């Protein structure tokens, strides 16, 4: 049996991509052990009931958890120190077992794992879960060719589209941690000389030239994305309709029946992000702008954010809008009545829109969302970004006009045609013989040779 370890960043918001990749690997005959923390094992249902199910290895005792008194630097230092010892202790045992691991695939945000693997003589590779465009930006910040505030009005990197400073990732949302955040991201490219491979959560037709640029750094690059459940793509992995490893228990849904009565391609699905907080002022303009379009809309917004909606808003859109606390985003985007997706452009949501063929109204808020939005509008051409003013407020007029332009304007047919092409190309990449399937097959072949 060929056995490997997968070690994602141990957070709910960061583990889905390699859980999905793990499922593609076990479908090809690889035995996978998920290395993780007590916290993740307690909050997620990771155990499958089958012979080839991902094996869960909890290697921590919770002492690596953040304390309320920490600066981000202190939390990161304690995590690295304790998890370095935890991984060393785990490999001490695993490397002398009956079927020792032959490789460790780890999140790119834990670059310290490479030095542990190096000491043990264990093959290893980081997984970059975000876009390949972010790899180029972060690499250029590490090597001095770019700065956190761009020193120039325009940015022309190699094999990339032109970027304005507003298109660059915004991580100054927490000004005391900005320096720590940039050091961690730039540290993901520092030790790649010793990586067996570099894995990226993207596909060749989506970021081909950037991937080719990344291949000039000296190491083989394997695109294995999009990491979206097989049911919404190639359908080659039996009932894989969710991101997790345990059996899928669907929630009671009020969204699909409502969508069933609406005309095909007519409704705007709205989500500004499951963990994004929006100010009352901005939420009011967003709400009224959607209302002014007169379109049917399905807005998913969590209970603590829903309390910030204007009074009488929900009652005022009783006819055209369904505002709910939760829906299955994949099932909503796959529904034929959904014709546009108002999104914050998180990388997960970006790939879901591309895989499901839905045009977008882009409303990025922080981090890599701004760069993803730039690509959705200006490179992939599946939608438009909401214009904000000199105070960064997107007005209700700016929200309404953007929605109308994507769904009804001169380029509306272009966006739908482009969305349909990307859906076809994303499915092709992960289906048999595709660019991502080939890379996965190549990895599995390499593992079979040890
Ligand atoms: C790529 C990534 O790591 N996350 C992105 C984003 O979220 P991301 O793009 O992951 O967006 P969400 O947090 O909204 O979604 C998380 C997951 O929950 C699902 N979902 C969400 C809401 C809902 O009602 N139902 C549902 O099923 C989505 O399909 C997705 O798979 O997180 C940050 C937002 O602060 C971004 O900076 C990240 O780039």
């Amino acid at each position: 049996d060929t056995h490997i370890l997968v070690f994602p960043f141990p957070s709910q918001g960061a583990i889905n991509p390699l859980l999905q990749l793990s499922k593609r690997l076990i479908a090809k005959g690889i035995k996978v052990s998920l290395v993780t923390t007590l916290h993740v094992s307690n909050h997620l249902q990771l155990q499958g009931a089958y012979s080839n199910s991902v094996k869960i290895e909890v290697i921590s005792d919770g002492s690596e958890d953040r304390l309320e008194t920490d600066t981000m630097r202190q939390t990161l230092d304690r995590f690295r120190q304790k998890m370095t010892k935890n991984l060393e202790d785990f490999l001490q045992k695993a490397m002398v077992s009956s079927n020792p691991p032959k490789f460790i695939l780890y999140a790119s945000t834990m670059p310290w794992v490479l030095e542990v693997a190096k000491e043990f003589g264990l093959d290893r590779a980081p997984f970059y879960t975000q876009s390949c465009a972010l790899n180029s930006i972060n690499y250029h910040v590490l090597h001095g060719q770019l700065k956190l505030p761009p020193e120039t009005p325009t940015i022309s990197l190699p094999s990339m589209p032109l970027l304005r400073p507003s298109d660059l990732p915004a991580y100054d949302f927490d000004p005391a941690s900005t320096d720590t955040i940039i050091d961690l991201l730039t540290s993901q490219y520092s030790n790649i000389q010793d990586a067996n491979l570099l894995f990226c959560n993207t596909f060749d037709k989506l970021e081909g030239e950037i991937i080719q640029w990344m291949e000039t750094l000296g190491r083989p690059v394997k695109t294995v994305g999009p990491t979206v459940p097989s049911a919404y793509l190639d359908k080659r992995v039996e009932n894989d309709k969710h991101y997790g490893l345990s059996l899928f228990k669907p929630n009671e849904d009020v969204c699909l029946k409502w969508l069933d009565s609406k005309p095909s391609g007519s409704v705007l699905y709205v989500s500004y992000g499951s963990l994004v907080e929006m100010g009352e002022e901005q939420l009011k303009e967003l709400a009224l702008g959607i209302k002014e379009t007169g379109k049917f809309f399905l807005w998913v917004v969590r209970d603590t954010e829903a309390e910030k909606l204007p009074p009488n808003f929900v009652e005022s859109v009783a006819e055209k809008g369904l505002v709910v606390s939760w829906c299955s985003q994949l099932e909503v985007l796959a529904h034929p009545s959904v014709g546009c997706f108002f999104t914050h452009c998180g990388w997960n949501s970006t790939l879901e829109a591309l895989c499901l063929g839905v045009p977008v109204v882009a409303f990025p808020q922080w981090a890599d969302q701004v760069t993803n939005a730039k690509f959705l509008e200006d490179v992939w051409k599946v939608g438009k970004r909401v214009k904000r003013n000199e105070q960064r407020l997107a007005s209700k007029e700016e929200v309404r006009s953007c929605i109308w332009e994507v769904m009804e304007g001169e380029r509306a047919s272009e966006f739908k045609s482009n969305s349909m092409e990307w859906k076809k190309w994303a499915k092709e990449a992960v289906d048999e013989g595709g660019s991502s399937d080939k890379n996965i097959e190549e990895f599995v072949a390499m593992l079979k040779q040890t």
